[PDB]
């Protein structure tokens, strides 16, 4: 009636399931030389008979308690599919015997039973291949291991059903497990098949999401040949990344992992899926020189309170329902049993005394999925027992009858389902059939005590927190690769300190790249930049380029110790031109002072006090007022003193008001109105020049038109040149003790100080250009004052004047 | 047994077939007392009837002809899909029902037919479907549209074959398309089922070895509510890609492209996979402002002679085994057979427009064809075998009449035969056919209106990598209008005065040009980075390519030093008149009266001091400048020893003693010139820090304090000269000769005062034009003062009287 090896109970309500009761089918090539012949399954899975048993002990406990069905049985058929779409659709043409032969119109044993709902497959092609021909006739599938999105549609798979989430938040969880340890390089290896390429898209599409680059993508196979796996580890090997994320299982990874075990390839970070992070095909201590400190993820575990007893009550004779039993004992124990080199099996034997996975476990994942898929399907039958006339789930409120029930209202029931569970916790589905919970994040350790491999959990994966707070991670107790408390480094290129640049692009990724340094006009203060950032005006940028800071302002100041230095010595010419002239007020009307001009003089020692403060437009910072009356203040002070010079000598003055003071007057005028057309011409102005040194800013004057600057030191020394002319001619000549004779000198220095100037203002610098302008003022304002005025002050004021100063004398 | 409508034909041996005489079901989804009924089918396809009758008119052309299979006839039965996994698999149960009773121990009827072989379905996952079912009982079957490389597994799908392609070729062709055209930045659309998917990641993987940039991604479906849909329009007009690649089908498309054409989206440029690149579902007219102008892959034609004479003979009443013909007839002609009104028998097949009858190209039709042909070689080849040659475990062959499903895939997977366009078909070790592609391109009608299929080139998947490929780029119009080739990059190539370089968190596609600051350039269109420009060059002034610098010195041949090297001469050929003059006229007075051998010292100190100014004339090197200070030192202190020891009044009284004193004063300056070249010499030197466009060549003086002694001795020895001078201008003595020496040393110091503001005040290539004047002017200062005069008296008319013994005495 189908396969043959089968565990089956009979009863008023027939349940099936499918299981993986080995590891996969032989591997043989079908030449078609004869007639086809069945295959056979090789490798025994424990885990599998586990979870078969877990069915098995859920329907006995629904079968023993009043609560839950009264006056009503289950049985069961269950089969195994080898991990293969045939033999799963070889059980399914079994499950649906009875129901394509009305659709067929087929017309022989009539008495095939009914089967009204199915526990799915472990697998995302079986179930799919299952549920294809499991939704022609609407039999629901509640599987309990398959976690493809592509199962998520219900226009093609109309009666499907999960009690395990599917892969959209591993994916997104995964995303957030590589942001978090800051790493870019990574690489990704996926099964060939649906639960491997929906899985490796998703963390694609998330990883690019944010910012993450991939270095390499491969598909493998369980029945990839030797090539492929050399191309596969000869790509893995060639590549800088340390992060290798795998979307696989357990059979489909161990020919990759026994080839990467045999060249002894270590230093990877593996990042596990739900399917091979708990498998003992690969959590074996020979690999863990490979494989050690793999992070993976796992679901949340549960509490089944009487299963370990029931596990260990399994005996090949008393179990006669179950045809699975007996390979079992044969495989657990290596002997045979006789039929009603290996040694003869006796039932005498003890089910502690060999290690296999059949009671090895510590936490219970998928087993607890089983169990709830069987509690799902008895609560959608209590709620077909348990309704009231006019309130059902149909047309006219009406109700389906107990006693003749057909699949698709109990897919209707289960499509409305709404049930706690033994801890507590609501059980109900989407509009996709879908159900959601948490995952926990676990470790790959060594067990210091047997050698091992224990998966101790370092953190959770919250699925019902807001985006972005959803993982956490303990760093203390992650050992890399088995040990190395230091995070791995594994992005592709350095960062960049302070003062370079990301810089160059190469034709690779975003995510390698150089570093370059920034120019010299421009700062830089930032791990990882992508150019170099212009600083403000008036802002000149720090060495090494980290800041930018101000730049210095020079100027001639009044409070460095060289202006505090040059205004005494201005300060003291005047208050000896205010001694010269306090003698020469308080001793007039006497020989000396009233033998000369005595108002000239007047003029003279006021020119001299303006000749003495023209200097301190010099001093200071330059404005726009200090520098138009800069040059007209010594042009027309000192054009006043050499006229008063030349004038006051009277032998070719007036011999040659007052015509003396005329001569003054026109030549103090023909000065003024040259200042006058300067300013009102093209005047002067102020500049703040930076083109010398670019962290120096330099506060100068333009002068406007250099014509009116020639003509203005051109007229003085003109008329200097004249007065010197005519005092040379007059030296021997003795009236007023020699007076041309001192005349001649003070001439004669004015030009001497001309002439040493001339070389120093084409010489200096800034701040010192200015510095020679106020020494040739003051050496050739003590020059006329000196030699005019102090041989008549010694003879007025000290010993002399008690004889010296008379009128009989200064005539010869 | 089995669905309601079906074309079936009894014979010998019965085929399978599978079709879409429709294109979709209706949308039915409620459990509320239902015990849920069958689907319904909407939207009539002529193509998949045409498909049909293709191979129905193979079969009877097989059974018609003697010289394959005699003395046995082949029969039919054929099913409909409606594009459905469902409705496919309620036919493939019925195939499967004679061999599921011996599976299942089931034990009726005895009366079920068994088939030999399935012509399989369309899509790439109502095929995967039946694949499935038809493996457990090895029946074989062959699809004619399916092109998914799923179906390439043979350790899953024991008995499949095809006669088209799979896609792995259309991908690496559209890499090629975009290559070819010179595009980095697109978008792909991929259809949400078993075909488009594969095939997006395929061209994904092919256009990043390439290099192209895909902007965007996305999947869409038959069965898409609004959201989606919505949400796809507004990732499309966000995007600055011309280029979309589509990889679907017909009515996985529609909906989005309804959309597309609501909101008038224009400008895109479609690559078309196989699927839509001739269907009339995309290609209405009403949509040509938005699809018009695409891009697509076709396959090879194929021609079946008998075959449009077999088309027009269908009829609702003369059709006994084709029960398709009905709703054939009524859709055609949009009337009832016994508001639509009544039909006649009568109508006219050629008076409508469909493309049962309008196709001007056979493509998959010759698939069936080929497919029908295949099975039908592969039951030759079982029957007319030879005992002991057989394939076979003892070499045995298979018997004709009673043949089974192994046998013939056992035989369909050693097959090798001609078809009747003489080429040769089998199947490799996945039994995958291969085959050419033709591009085709869309126009419009200037007659009718409708859209026009041009081809414009194609691709050959014979040849070597890089040699497939060949378009006519003279045939395309991109959009319907535009010869020109559209832009599709992210950002504009960059310039020789730029830099392609910055990066923003985008992909490598998209940067921007960042100029080269001063003193940088580059040279190509695209460079990722700026280069220095070589030593001693410098930018030119938009950094495309740089310019050599320029070098600033005095020169030879500029007319400046010209003039300059005349001057230097006509004083040494006046120097060598006056030493002709003196020579000639010696033992006279006036040239007796005074030393006449230290006047010889002096006309040789001029002809040194003048030639000591061409030091200064040139290019600076290392020997020039290492003598161009002691030459004007030790020149100019003997030419002024040679005046202080010859004035006679405080020389002698204060050839003995005149040389004596001369040597002494040279050589206390030769020893300075000694101990500063062997202790601190002087370089030439090349500076660019003053400009960066023009280099100066000058030269470092070494120690300056050797520098100011040469010129503190110089003017000190002239000073004592003119002191001792300046007491003696009354005095007349051979023709008041004291004043002379006065003048002259007044003029070397009004020289020295004039040149040393001019020395601070010039630029480079004038500074050493100060230098020269400088020394041609105390030169002449030096000589107009003392050997003018006395020549005047010697040579001219005071000859007569003037020069004698008695006169040059007061
Ligand atoms: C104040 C002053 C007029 C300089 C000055 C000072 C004191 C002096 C004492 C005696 C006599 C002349 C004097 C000139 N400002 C002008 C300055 O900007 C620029 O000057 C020059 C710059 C170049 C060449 C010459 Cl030829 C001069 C002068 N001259
Ligand atoms: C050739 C020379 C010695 C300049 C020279 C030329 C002709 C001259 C004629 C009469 C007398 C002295 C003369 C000096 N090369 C020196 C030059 O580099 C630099 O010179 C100077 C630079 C700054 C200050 C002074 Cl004080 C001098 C001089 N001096
Ligand atoms: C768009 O970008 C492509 C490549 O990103 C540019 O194609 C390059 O053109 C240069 C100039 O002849 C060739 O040297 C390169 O070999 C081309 N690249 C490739 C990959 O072939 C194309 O020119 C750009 N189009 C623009 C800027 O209009
Ligand atoms: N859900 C996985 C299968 C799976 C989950 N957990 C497992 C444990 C062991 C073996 C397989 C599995 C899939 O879709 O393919
Ligand atoms: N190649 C398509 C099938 C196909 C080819 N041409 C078509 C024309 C119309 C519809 C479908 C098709 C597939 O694999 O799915
Ligand atoms: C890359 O690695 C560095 C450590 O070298 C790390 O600080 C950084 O966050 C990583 N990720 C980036 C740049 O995205
Ligand atoms: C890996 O690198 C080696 C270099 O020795 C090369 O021969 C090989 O083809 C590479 N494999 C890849 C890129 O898959
Ligand atoms: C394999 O790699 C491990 C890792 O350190 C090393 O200890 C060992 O020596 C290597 N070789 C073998 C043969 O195990
Ligand atoms: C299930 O029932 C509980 C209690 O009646 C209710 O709080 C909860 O919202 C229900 N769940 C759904 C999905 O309706
Ligand atoms: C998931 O985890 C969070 C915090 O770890 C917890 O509050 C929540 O109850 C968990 N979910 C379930 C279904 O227990
Ligand atoms: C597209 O543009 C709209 C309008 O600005 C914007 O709201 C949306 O976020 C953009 N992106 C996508 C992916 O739709
Ligand atoms: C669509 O837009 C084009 C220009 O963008 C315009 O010529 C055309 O008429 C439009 N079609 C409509 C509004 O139907
Ligand atoms: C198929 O038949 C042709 C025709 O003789 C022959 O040339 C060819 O070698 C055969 N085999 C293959 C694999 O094409
Ligand atoms: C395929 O394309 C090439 C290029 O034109 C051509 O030579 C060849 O004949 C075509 N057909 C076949 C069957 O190879
Ligand atoms: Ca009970
Ligand atoms: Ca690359
Ligand atoms: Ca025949
Ligand atoms: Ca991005």
């Amino acid at each position: 009636y189908g396969p043959d090896q089968r565990a089956q109970k009979k009863g008023d309500i027939i349940l099936g399931g499918l299981f993986p009761i080995h590891f996969g089918v032989a591997a043989k090539d079908q030449d078609l030389k004869s007639r086809p012949e069945s295959v056979e399954c090789i490798r025994y899975n424990f885990r599998g008979f586990r979870w078969l048993q877990a069915m098995i002990f859920a329907i006995e406990e629904i079968n023993s308690s009043p609560a839950l069905l009264p006056n009503l049985t289950l049985g069961y058929r269950i089969f195994d599919t080898c991990n293969t779409v045939s033999k799963a659709l070889e059980a399914t043409l079994s499950f649906v015997a009875q129901n394509k032969i009305d659709s067929l119109n087929l017309d022989c044993s009539e008495h095939i039973p009914s089967t009204i709902a199915v526990v799915g497959a472990t697998g995302s092609g079986v179930s799919t291949a299952v549920a294809n021909l499991l939704g022609l006739f609407y039999i629901p599938q509640v599987s309990y291991a398959s976690s493809s999105r592509l199962l998520s549609n219900k226009n093609q798979f109309k009666s499907f059903l999960r009690t395990i989430p599917n892969d959209e938040h591993q994916a997104t969880a995964m995303a957030d497990i590589i942001e978090y340890f800051r790493w870019n390089w990574v690489g990704t290896i996926a099964a060939d098949d649906d639960y491997g390429r929906p899985g490796i898209e998703k963390f694609r599409e998330e990883a690019e999401e944010r910012d993450i680059c991939i270095d390499f993508s491969e598909l493998i196979s369980q029945y990839s040949d030797e090539e492929e796996i050399q191309h596969v580890v000869e790509v893995i090997q060639n590549s800088t990344a340390k992060v290798i994320v795998v979307f696989s299982s357990g059979p489909d990874l161990e020919p990759l992992i026994k080839e990467i075990v045999r060249r002894n390839i270590t230093g990877k970070i593996w990042l596990a899926s739900e399917a091979w992070a708990s498998s003992s095909l690969i959590a074996m201590p020979q690999y863990f020189h490979v494989v050690g400190g793999t992070i993976g993820f796992a679901l949340k575990a549960g509490q089944i309170p009487g299963f370990r007893e029931f596990l260990k009550k399994v005996h090949p004779r008393k179990s006669v329902h179950n045809g699975f039993a007996k390979e079992f004992w044969e495989e657990t124990f290596n002997c045979h049993l006789q039929e009603g080199f290996r040694p003869l099996c006796t039932g005498d034997e003890n089910i502690s005394s060999v290690e296999t996975p059949y009671i090895d476990y510590t936490h219970l994942r998928i087993s607890y999925n089983v169990y709830l898929a069987v509690y799902s399907i008895a609560h959608a039958l209590q709620d077909i027992y348990t309704c009231l006339p006019g309130r059902g789930l149909f047309t006219n409120g009406s109700c389906a009858d107990i006693k003749k029930v057909e699949a698709w209202q109990v897919l209707k029931h289960l499509r409305h389902l709404n049930f706690t569970n033994n801890m507590g916790e609501q059980v109900t589905f989407d509009e996709c059939g879908d159900l959601v919970g948490n995952y926990s994040i676990i470790n790959w350790h060594l067990s210091p005590e047997d050698g091992s491999i224990v998966f101790k959990e370092v953190g959770y994966y919250n699925v019902y927190a807001k985006k972005g707070e959803r993982l956490f991670i303990n760093e203390e107790k992650i050992l890399w690769s088995g040990f190395s408390r230091e995070v791995p480094f594994s992005n592709c290129s350095r960062d960049c300190l302070a003062g370079t640049r990301k810089g160059i692009i190469e034709g690779e990724p975003t995510c390698c790249f150089e570093c370059v340094e920034c120019p010299d006009g421009e700062y830089s203060d930032e791990t990882d930049a992508s150019a170099c950032n212009k600083c403000p005006d008036d802002f000149w940028s720090n060495e090494n380029h980290t800041s930018c800071i101000a730049k210095e302002i020079e100027f001639l100041s009044w409070t460095e110790p060289f202006g505090i230095a040059l205004t005494l010595f201005a300060v003291l010419g005047i208050f000896l031109t205010a001694f010269v002239l306090g003698v020469f007020i308080k001793f007039r009307n006497t020989p000396i002072v009233k033998a000369t001009n005595r108002e000239l003089s007047y003029l003279l020692l006021f020119s001299l006090l303006c000749c003495f403060s023209s200097s301190l437009f010099f001093i200071g910072e330059p404005q726009d007022w200090t520098c138009r009356l800069r040059q007209p203040a010594f042009g027309i002070s000192f054009v006043l003193c050499i006229s008063c010079i030349l004038v006051k000598t009277n032998r070719v003055l007036l011999v040659f008001l007052n015509l003396q003071f005329l001569l003054v007057f026109l030549c103090t005028f023909m000065q003024i109105v040259i200042c006058v057309i300067w300013l009102y011409t093209a005047p002067p102005s102020s500049y703040r020049n930076q083109e010398l040194e670019d962290e120096i800013i330099f506060i100068t004057c333009h002068e406007g038109s250099l014509m009116a600057l020639g003509f203005l030191i051109g007229y003085t020394c003109l008329l200097a040149a004249i007065c010197f002319f005519f005092a040379f001619k007059s030296r021997k000549l003795p009236e007023n003790f020699n007076e041309a004779k001192f005349i001649t000198f003070s001439m004669l220095i004015f030009f001497i100080v001309w002439i040493s100037f001339i070389p120093a203002y084409a010489s200096t610098y800034g701040k010192f250009v200015s510095a020679v302008e106020v020494i040739a003022i003051l050496a050739a304002s003590f020059g006329l004052l000196a030699c005019i005025f102090f041989n008549k002050i010694y003879i007025i004021l000290f010993k002399p004047s008690r004889n010296t100063i008379e009128e009989v004398r200064c005539s010869t």
